[PDB]
């Protein structure tokens, strides 16, 4: 089991970490969602589907900088919604193919009432998402750490 980003940055068997640079909607009004869809950014696969089933969860999702200060978050994992920053490990997603499958994580961020102006700064860390991988074969328990960065400023109109 290993993962890669849309630009080809890989995290090999055993886990590790990688940076993910995301383009964000430049203008987000109070009452609207800023959607950060990681399913177009992070892809994973099973290296031995003939014998092994891989189990994948979002173990933790943490908010940073402007996302932590200016937004009220929700994380959607494989069609179910949870608070973001996270309060528990999600259920598992099964990886049973050698063909790349997107990691089904999306952040839904709505401005808090005090937000206004430059709510997210270009180049800042916005989130850290922990992908946890286990299997039905051995004792492997690996973490694939995704450091999410904003490519641009996000303005919340006043
Ligand atoms: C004849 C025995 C060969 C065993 C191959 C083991 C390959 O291990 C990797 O891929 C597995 C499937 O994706 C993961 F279960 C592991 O955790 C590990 O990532």
């Amino acid at each position: 089991f290993a993962c890669k980003t849309a630009n080809g940055t890989a995290i090999p068997i055993g886990g590790g970490s990688a940076n993910v640079y995301v383009n964000l909607a430049p203008v987000v009004n109070v009452g609207q969602n800023l959607v950060v869809d990681l399913s177009t950014q992070i892809f994973c696969h099973n290296d031995y589907p003939e014998t092994i089933t891989d189990y994948v969860t979002l173990q933790r999702g943490s908010a940073y900088g402007g996302v932590l200060s200016n937004f009220s978050g929700t994380v959607k994992y494989s069609g179910s919604s949870y608070p973001f920053p996270t309060t528990s490990e999600t259920p598992r997603v099964v990886y049973n193919s050698r063909t790349d499958k997107p990691w089904p994580v999306a952040l839904y961020l709505t401005p808090v009432s005090s937000a206004g102006g430059v709510a997210i700064k270009a180049g800042s860390l916005i989130a850290v998402l922990i992908l946890r991988q286990t299997n039905n074969y051995n004792s492997d328990d690996f973490q694939f750490v995704w450091n999410i960065y904003a490519n641009n400023d996000v303005v919340v109109p006043t």
